[PDB]
């Protein structure tokens, strides 16, 4: 049954006058948090790539100079795509920002993260698997109507599921766009690719993976020396955040292998504490829908997260939420009958928060009874918050779109894995 | 330490002449055998693109029109490379061809396969991780004076081994071309990419997977559907080869295992019996070096390769011999405690055949005890043959260098899963 | 202004999902054995495939092409088709049908006789034709001639699309709909004008031939010409040679160093009538764009004169002009041989730029009448050059308001080769 | 014949160190002259594009990073490429900078121009046709000892003359960048684009006009608003310097032609009093060599020339020196015998300046007797220098290869054309 939202609805409104710039969203621009990406969409002629900017604190207006892109898909043809990175922002501070130089000016406005620290607090919010059905209204709105204030979006991909329409008709990539622009404009969000982003259709000549993603969504990756946007990191606050392609490949000495065991090797957890890794499809997860799907990434990887200590993996794919204990299923060797989960108090918590609304359907079949490894898993639409206090405290917790949005349905204390290694079960 | 072949040996001659072709190679051009594609690369100047060919029957000399590329790589410029398609030739006929048109002439010649048949015999010679090594032209040279007569080379990935050198010294690609051109210039080779082809260099600004191997060496990708060249299939005789590239990407929705989940749909048994597939990393492998890599590409494809009856899975990687006895571990689900390999009598043999010669290096060291579902390994340098005599029989042999190029050190029978799935274990 | 509406008729879409529109064709290799076939769709890609057949027997045969689009400034084109039908039978009337996935158009052509000394043709003149209600009735005039063109020359100029906003390219695909009525069924020969140049680096565009490019191929390489601007082709007893008056041709450049080298190439006696084409005239005596030739008069007179061109046909000017048989190249800056002379080596140019336009006539002209101009008029119309054999052939041009048989001006043409009688 | 300098002679020499720079070389980077293009190879591996630099004043050393480029011709390969613009330059101040950061650093300096005003000194050498034969050499030896001091030099187009080589050797673009150096580094030339250049090689499928020049040599063009590195403009001390491409289009509606019509109404004499252009191909020119090859341009641009008043119009292409009288001939309409040049005190003064050394063969054979609209002509190889005082006077000399350095064998002093408009002739 069709839940998305109608076209003439009031989130996929068009910005009026000339030329308006649209579909605006900013994300982190380097790997520390003093730049942002712009971005945004003319419909009626190029416009110009400047964006004006300037901060509270000293009220001098600057420009910054970026680029226009284009892209077509199958027969739809795109409209003019401006990406331009603003840099040497100072910490802490808020800046002004002014898109639609030349004809239809718009303005809004971001903070900057502190510098990043040992217990430098940041409260994140945990997205996944949006959509635009009217499910996916209700989650945004809770999300900023949160007590808590997110200050980032940590976002676990499948953006707009455009490719459900007829030929992925990309228009529904522009009416996303439009309708998270109230969040996504005045704060980052961190984006990771989902399955949803691949778009293979090979039927309509369209054979490149993650095209209309790609060139509507930018990312820092040159930052952290990945030669890919679908694998990257980057550092906000106390936390390190290492974004992975479950679409890609990450087979030995793959650039996406490769990237990911260097970049371990460069976490410094007494600069940064928290370590958080997002992926779309879960290492953890017992819901029927997409059973085992993460388990090819899993034998990859998982050794590599418990031997670094990871405090937490984040993932979406299915639309429900699930909190694992800390587990590990590291043990196997083919023939010594080692393949069921431990606890391990060096391993992450995985969770799994893909309840953000998609097209409308919740997962609700589970595999019972609930397993050992699994801690908490319920079928509801809703997001997350993971509110960072210190090097050793984080709160997460989990909002139910039911419920009130000062409710938490779920909520647990992690202690951090490197500096306070306590049992947080 | 070093045992690799220096650049003045003999097999690395330049063959002489104002322009002369070098590097010449071909492979099977098209989907059932009709078509050969013929590379070589031009040192001097760019030169013709032009292939004459002409059947030794019939004689009439036709003229095919290929395209010439060239990269960088670090500070290294290739000579001028060219592949042209030849099409539409006769089947089980022998054809002579001549490249280097404008300046240096050089002829060869190849034999095409009978045409796709359900008792169609072919003999396929299986190597892998072959290198520029002493040992590497060991390892050719049995094949080559081989009795049982390779007719076409299955080859399952890292083929020069250029990476080892600094910046990955592409010269080192130009040399193995010159000491293939002795083999897979009269006959196809049909190529897998193993992670030595990756090329993976972010510290010299070489970003780009498989760029070196990927100009070099063309693949008929398009005419089984593919979207690249690093996953394909070819039909040849009574066989059905399925190659696939364990350094791409093989998640759910990709290209690649979508692409799979088609290709396995269109397998014929009545007209291909013999289902082949190609991979660079073992799924099935006892030996420490590389021990459980193949676990991620298993989790996703193991099942569809039972489902479907594979005969015969071949990987190189490791630097050794190993054959295991059909066996499956498909049926896990986290809780339920099946992880343990099963005997399956739907599932193909798995064997590791990575010992052409590479660098000079064997891997020894092996998991103690043999496990159950490993039949026979060893630590020798060698190559394979996979002989189909009909539509129920294949021969599979080893042989080792140092024994007698007439010498089979392992040697099995398959009994062919769709026509004949009787117990065949050694 | 002039320009007729978008509602008109001749713009009309053909119906049917993803249907083939804007249908032309050319002459596709030197001789005439080859077409090149060119469409667009605008509701998907579709398939760039050409089934044709003769009419004689016919057995059905594929040719594959390629798709291409591109954007000008807020502009996205539909998806353009390219492709090329080879190894054709001389003199013989092919059938051939695009869109063959969905909407299926079909169409024809006849090809041209092998070359040859004394094979007749009959070439229609058309130049700066645009989409103005004069540029209809110059079109009809054409087609309804009694002398029957075959193909047509096409001095430059086509569809004045850069006139509009942002050279609102939605100007090009009325033009193609517009002329498919007559290119879709024989080949018209492409001369680059100063309307296709749109160069507009106000908005971004700064590649010169830009769209005119995308739409309209030419065989360019198979005269070992390096550019689709300047060509030669040859149909019938015809050596054709298409330059472009707005790329350079300063000594040594690609057009200069092609063009002297094609020279030597011509056979009189395989193709005795040697025609050049050019957007801008050499000779002109209207105060419009006047002496605006000198430039690449100066560069390739001489040489025209060298190797008895027998005719130039340019545009640009709205108007029709005959020159005499003059040359001016004896002048050496200081020894004062600056007057045109009766040269019967020299070719006649002819002005032929008065197709409709958007809907101007140039009537302003330098006067006296010059020695060296033998007929002028400032009225629509277009031409028409029959070749009747090796010594003869016979020019007319046809006004808009005569009937279509009617020929204001005639001249024969005696060839400069074979008998080059002062005509 | 062959007058060229032979492959080891001392001005080809290799800059010692590991990838050590080579061929550097500097030309203005912005419309007024606070930023300079720094352009180098390196032939071992791609290397940095960065440069370092600071003011003999503070300094305050800064990184500009530029970018890499790479072409192959025919059977050659370059080297890598390197331009990088250095930005908001201090007027008149002496500069350093550092090229080869990351293994063999080279420094050099150069001397920004004071800041564009009415009564700004400035010399400017000119020199066309240069190439690489002994008697290039002597002409850049004679600039750079000059008792006048050139401060940029005027280049009217034919660097290398490597077309004149087998399949163009681009070699000697690279020994001619090297031979170059000892100037060039050190100060900018302004570069034109000649025939040499034009490198139309379709025989050997090089069919890109300029391709070497144009990644060889860069210009600040979009400084000017032009769309093509050809023709662009700059201002330099007091002069406004406008540069023409004689072999591209430049007929009505053509960027050239429309560029050049908006440039001229951008000209302001009272900010820049000196009106100079550059062009390939001489306007006026009364030798045999290449007589009125200038006729097609001067039909369409001198006009121009003449109702703007520039004051001087400099060319080569002739191999040899020629100063014209103010003339024009503009009156012609095919039909009114107006086709003498006359003295137009309005129009430029027209000189040949392309006797630097080309090949070693100078042009001889003149029209008989001298015209009225030349002034002084002789075949000699040798250079210019283009002296400007004030918004009044600049003096004109011509120095001869076979004569004292500090000897000016033609002499003329020029009055302004908008400042001091009167007769100036000789
Ligand atoms: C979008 O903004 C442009 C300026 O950033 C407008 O161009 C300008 O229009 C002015 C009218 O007030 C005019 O004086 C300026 O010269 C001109 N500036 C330019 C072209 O750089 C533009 O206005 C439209 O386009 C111009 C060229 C004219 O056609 C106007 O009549 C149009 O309104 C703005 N576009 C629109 C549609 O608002
Ligand atoms: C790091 O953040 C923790 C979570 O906010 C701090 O714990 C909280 O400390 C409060 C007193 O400052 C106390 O009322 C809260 O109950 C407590 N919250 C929880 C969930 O335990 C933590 O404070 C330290 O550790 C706690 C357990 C107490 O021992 C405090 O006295 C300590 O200050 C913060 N750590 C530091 C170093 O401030
Ligand atoms: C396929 O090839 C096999 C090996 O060439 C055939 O088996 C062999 O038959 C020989 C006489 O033809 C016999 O001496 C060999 O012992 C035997 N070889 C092996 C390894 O079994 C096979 O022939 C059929 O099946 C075998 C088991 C016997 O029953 C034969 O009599 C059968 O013809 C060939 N299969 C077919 C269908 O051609
Ligand atoms: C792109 O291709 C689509 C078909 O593959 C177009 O939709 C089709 O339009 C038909 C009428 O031409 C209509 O009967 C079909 O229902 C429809 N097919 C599907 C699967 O929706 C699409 O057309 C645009 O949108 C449709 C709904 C109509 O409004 C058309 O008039 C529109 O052009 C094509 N899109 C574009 C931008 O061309
Ligand atoms: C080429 O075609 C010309 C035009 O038809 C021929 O001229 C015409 O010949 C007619 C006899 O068939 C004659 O009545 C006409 O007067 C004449 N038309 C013109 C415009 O002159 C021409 O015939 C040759 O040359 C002319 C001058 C006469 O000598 C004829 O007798 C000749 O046959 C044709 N030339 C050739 C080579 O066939
Ligand atoms: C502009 O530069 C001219 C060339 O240098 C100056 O002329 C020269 O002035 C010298 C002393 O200043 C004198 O000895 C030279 O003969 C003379 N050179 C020439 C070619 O005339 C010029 O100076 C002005 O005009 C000259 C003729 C003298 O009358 C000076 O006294 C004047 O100042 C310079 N103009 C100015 C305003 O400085
Ligand atoms: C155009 O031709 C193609 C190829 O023959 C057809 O597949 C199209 O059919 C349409 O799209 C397919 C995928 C299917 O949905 C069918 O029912 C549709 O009719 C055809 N397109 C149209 C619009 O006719
Ligand atoms: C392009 O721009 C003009 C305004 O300059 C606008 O009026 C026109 O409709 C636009 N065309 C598009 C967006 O296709
Ligand atoms: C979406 O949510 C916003 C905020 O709660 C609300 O104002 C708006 O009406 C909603 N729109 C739809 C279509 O649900
Ligand atoms: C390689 O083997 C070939 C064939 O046996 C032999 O001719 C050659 O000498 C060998 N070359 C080297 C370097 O071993
Ligand atoms: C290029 O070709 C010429 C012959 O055409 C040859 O003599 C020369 O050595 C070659 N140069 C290089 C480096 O290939
Ligand atoms: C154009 O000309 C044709 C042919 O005479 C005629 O049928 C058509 O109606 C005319 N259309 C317009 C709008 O002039
Ligand atoms: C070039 O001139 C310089 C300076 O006069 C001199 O030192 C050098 O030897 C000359 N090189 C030649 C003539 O090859
Ligand atoms: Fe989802
Ligand atoms: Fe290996
Ligand atoms: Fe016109
Ligand atoms: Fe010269
Ligand atoms: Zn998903
Ligand atoms: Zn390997
Ligand atoms: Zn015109
Ligand atoms: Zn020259």
């Amino acid at each position: 049954k069709n839940r998305d939202m109608p076209l003439d609805s009031d989130v996929f409104r068009v910005p009026p006058g000339y030329n308006a710039p649209q579909q605006v969203h900013i994300t982190q621009g380097d790997l520390v948090g003093r730049a942002m990406i712009i971005s945004w969409v003319t419909m009626d002629e190029p416009g110009s790539s400047a964006v004006r900017y300037w901060s509270e604190k000293n009220g001098r207006k600057r420009i910054a100079k970026g680029k226009m892109s284009t892209y077509r898909f199958f027969n739809y043809s795109s409209g003019f795509i401006h990406h331009t990175t603003i840099r040497k922002l100072k910490y802490n501070t808020k800046y002004y920002y002014e898109v639609g130089l030349r004809n239809t000016t718009r303005r809004f406005s971001f903070i900057t993260p502190p510098q990043t620290g040992l217990d430098v607090p940041y409260t994140f919010g945990l997205i996944g698997d949006l959509g635009q059905s009217f499910d996916s209204n209700t989650t945004l709105s809770h999300y900023e109507l949160s007590p808590k204030k997110g200050q980032t979006v940590l976002f676990v991909g499948d953006l707009s599921y455009a490719d459900r329409y007829p030929n992925h008709d990309n228009v529904r990539w522009d009416t996303w766009g439009r309708f998270t622009e109230r969040s996504v404009a005045y704060q980052p969000w961190i984006w990771t690719a989902g399955n949803h982003e691949i778009e293979f259709a090979p039927e309509i000549n369209e054979t490149e993976p993650f095209k209309p993603f790609s060139y509507r969504y930018h990312v820092p990756y040159e930052a952290s020396q990945s030669t890919s946007p679908f694998w990257y990191s980057i550092k906000r606050a106390s936390a390190h955040i290492i974004v992975l392609s479950s679409y890609s490949a990450y087979g030995r000495g793959t650039p996406q292998y490769t990237w990911l065991k260097k970049e371990l090797r460069k976490v410094k957890r007494s600069e940064t504490p928290w370590l958080i890794v997002l992926m779309h499809s879960p290492l953890y997860n017992s819901y029927n829908h997409h059973f085992m799907e993460g388990e090819a990434m899993r034998t990859k990887f998982e050794a590599w997260f418990v031997k670094y200590k990871v405090d937490v993996v984040f993932a979406g794919h299915v639309h429900a939420y699930e909190r694992s204990e800390r587990v590990s299923n590291i043990a196997y060797k083919i023939t010594n009958g080692l393949c069921t989960p431990v606890k391990d108090q060096s391993a992450p918590v995985y969770i799994t928060i893909g309840d953000a609304g998609n097209y409308g359907v919740i997962d609700s079949n589970m595999i019972q009874p609930q397993p050992e490894y699994s801690a908490f898993r319920e079928a509801s639409f809703g997001h997350g918050m993971f509110d960072i206090k210190n090097r050793t405290h984080a709160h997460f917790s989990w909002n139910r779109n039911q419920d009130g949005v000062a409710v938490e349905a779920d909520s647990v204390w992690f202690f951090n894995r490197h500096w306070y290694p306590v049992d947080d079960s």
